[PDB]
Parts: C-alpha cells; structure tokens; sequence
C-alpha cells in the first residue's frame, strides 16, 4: 500500500477524500500546530522516509521545514498542490506569497484536481477510482459552499469587506469579489497596519472584525473598540479543528467560516 504525506491537516483531509484508503495518507503538521517554525520530530522523519509522495501547499507555507524533505525514498516527489493558482502577495505592491489559497471555492477545485493528478501518476492502476472520488468530493464541496456564496453575493458592492486579524481571506475576497482588510499578513504584528486598518474601517464604516482559531483575539477586540465596529468572533482558517471541534474536515472548515461570515454580514 502506497504512502502519501501531506504537509498539513487541510491537505491530508482533502487527500483522504480523494484516495479513500486506496493509499495511506499521513500528515506532518497535525491539527493544532502551525507550519511557521514547526519542529519536525524524529517520529516525523520516519513519516518522511515512508512517503512515496509528498504533498505541499507551496506559497512558502513550508519554508521553515522544507529542508527536512531530503534524503527521501528514491522516486518520491514533492508536489505543490497550489499549481495554477495566481499568488496574492503579502505587501501592497514584489513580495512573499500569501499562503492561504485553500480559502476559496474555486481553489478547492484546484487543490482537489492537483491532488487527483498526482495520486493517479503515483498509483495509475486506481485511476478510475481517484477520478470518481475527486468528482464526488468536488460536488460535495460545491453543494455545501455555493449557497453561502450565493447569499454573500446579495451584499451591495459598497458594503463588502472581509476584516480579519491574519490576512487569511485575501483569496476568498478575490474569489467572491470582496476586498479584504486585516492587521497582519501572516501569523508571526506591526503598529502601522493596525493604524491602517482602523483608518480604513472608519472610512468605509466597517461593522465587524474577526480573529481566528490559532491566534489571539486581543488585537481584533481592541480595533473593534477603536473603530466602533463589533468583534465578530473566531474563524477557522489555518488548521483543522480537533475532532470534537466545529471544523474537523476541510469541507467543515470552509462551511463553518463562510457561514460565520455570512451570518455576520446579515
């Protein structure tokens, strides 16, 4: 049985849905851990050796631990599952890519398709199954998320702002035609951006700001006060929740966070 290692929780869940136990899917950065300076353990090095295929996000999400993906099993490739996705930079201009591409309905289809392509190249005798599984999963995602999008699109163009703590929704904003405001581009803080956000909020009379599940709510709350906006609560973007939590799968993560956003905009 072939082994496929996913760099983190969201990618392993996607892969599990496409492969459905035709391969053994593993995860390096498990739910509740962040990729920025994640400590690759000894046990993780075994996962790395056992991999026949390794699936990364790219967009520099894995930058601090890519160096552990060496001395690999002969023939094991590293696939970046965000191929074909036009990156969004972390600056205002030439800058580092924002990694949060999976927070998008369109992109979910690209992750899935890239992962299907690679599983099929790895294990061609099961091609017909990956193809079926991938279509079903895509439909499944679309069915759960399109109604949320449809409702989001009923907002008038002046009132469409995704304000967060981390710049986690820049791709959703582009996918759905919103603009995104936030405090810092990636978890790991500056006063100028806080100042900028407060100004933009006031000018566009923005009513809500969110924090997220792997960061502090203190800044969002403080900015809510300073703008006379409301704190919108916690979104799930950077990691799947633990199994009792509200976002234990990729589909559930998309659904929970877009649901929370849409219920806040209405």
């Amino acid at each position: 049985k072939k082994v496929v290692l996913s760099s983190f929780s969201i990618i392993g869940d996607i892969t599990q849905n496409i492969a459905k136990d035709l391969v053994t899917v593993t995860t390096l950065v498990e739910a509740g851990n962040d990729s920025h300076s994640y400590q690759v353990t000894s046990a993780d090095a075994i996962k790395i050796q056992n991999a026949d295929l390794i699936l990364c996000n790219g967009l520099h999400l894995e930058e601090t631990y890519m160096k552990y993906f060496t001395n690999l099993k002969k023939g094991t490739k590293i696939i970046t599952v965000t191929d074909g996705i036009n990156p969004i930079g972390v600056s205002e201009d030439d800058s580092e890519p924002n990694p949060h591409a999976w927070m998008s309905l369109t992109n979910a289809m690209i992750y899935i398709e890239n992962i299907r392509k690679a599983l099929t190249a790895l294990d061609p005798s099961n091609a017909k199954k990956y193809e079926l599984n991938a279509r079903e999963y895509s439909e499944k995602i679309r069915n759960s998320i399109l109604p949320l999008k449809t409702r989001i699109e009923k907002v008038d163009p002046e009132k469409r702002w995704f304000v967060t703590s981390e710049g986690c929704l820049v791709y959703l904003a582009e996918d759905f035609g919103f603009k995104s405001l936030y405090l810092w581009p990636i978890n790991s803080r500056s006063p100028s951006m806080m100042r900028h956000a407060i100004n933009q909020m006031r000018s566009h009379k923005i009513k809500f700001i969110f924090s997220e599940s792997t960061n502090s709510d203190q800044p969002a709350k403080q900015v809510a006060y300073e703008t006379n906006a409301s704190y919108g609560g916690v979104l799930y973007v950077d990691s799947l929740s633990k199994p009792d939590g509200p976002a234990p799968t990729y589909l559930d993560l998309l659904r929970f966070s877009l649901t929370k956003i849409v219920d806040t905009l209405f």
